[PDB]
């Protein structure tokens, strides 16, 4: 039956490994940050219908700069998205939570503000959240508190607890095999682990320092693709990217590959 959140042309391979998708991405910086720090906002111009909204998160330290990547690369394939700078360079893990969905607030607000470049371009109830580090922790617990949420995707997430197992929203994890910051053992993988109520994935990038998933990685391709997809598939209900969302996507780029509850 007709999905009415359906965007865009059928998906390739290809199509989603490409630097962008079909659609052409403005973007504009936030002018009165409304419980977090700064902000960036990347829309399509061109979606041809209301799409959802992403709001993304650095790590600790880290500003905009090491998530920025994701802000065009969804934002051409229909979403909003929000990259933020913490009230904080040393904000922890509920902190960056906390803020992560103030900025999906805002982006809400936004949406109904005519001034915005966004009025009226975003689906308030069709929300998904992103992060890096302690920002991937504060992704799931944006998750864990907000299970209306319909996707998150952390990458090398570090929390000081790896108990998750209350999070049923769709949980992609990203991790990077090298990691020494939040090793993969100690962090990634028992968070992926703890989780049995969800659709959820483990993508462990070969060969990965703690930044493998950040701008200007050397794996855009399949890190984006699979992003992308796993968004698609979750937060726009569209099935034409479940296979790429569930699939093993059989990459010597990748060292270890898990799913559960996709399809």
């Amino acid at each position: 039956a007709m999905n009415p959140y359906a965007r865009g042309p059928n998906p390739t391979a290809a199509s989603l490994e490409a630097s962008a998708g079909p659609f052409t991405v403005r973007s504009f910086t936030v002018s009165r940050p409304s419980g977090y720090g700064a902000g960036t906002v990347y829309y399509p111009t061109n979606a041809g219908g209301t799409v959802g909204a992403i709001a993304i998160v650095p790590g600790y330290t880290a500003r905009q700069s090491s998530i920025k990547w994701w802000g065009p690369r969804l934002a051409s394939h229909g979403f909003v998205v929000i990259t933020i700078d913490t009230n904080s360079t040393l904000d922890q893990p509920s902190s960056r939570s906390s803020q992560q969905m103030a900025a999906l607030r805002q982006v809400a607000s936004l949406n109904g503000t005519s001034s915005s470049p966004i009025y009226g371009k975003v689906d308030t109830a069709r929300m998904g959240v992103m992060g890096w580090s302690m920002g991937g922790g504060g992704s799931l617990i944006s998750a864990a508190n907000n299970p209306s949420l319909k996707a998150a995707a952390p990458q090398a997430p570090w929390d000081s607890s790896t108990n998750f197992s209350s999070v049923t929203v769709p949980t992609l994890i990203f991790a990077c095999e090298n990691d020494s910051i939040a090793p993969v053992n100690s962090s990634a993988l028992p968070i992926y682990d703890s989780m049995s109520r969800n659709a959820k994935q483990f993508l462990e990038i070969n060969g990965g320092s703690h930044s493998c998933a950040n701008s200007g990685n050397s794996n855009q391709a399949l890190i984006g693709k699979k992003g992308v997809a796993w968004m698609k598939r979750f937060m726009d209900n569209d099935t034409r990217y479940s296979t790429f969302a569930c699939e093993n996507p059989n990459s010597t780029r990748v060292s270890d590959f898990r799913t559960a509850n996709c399809s």
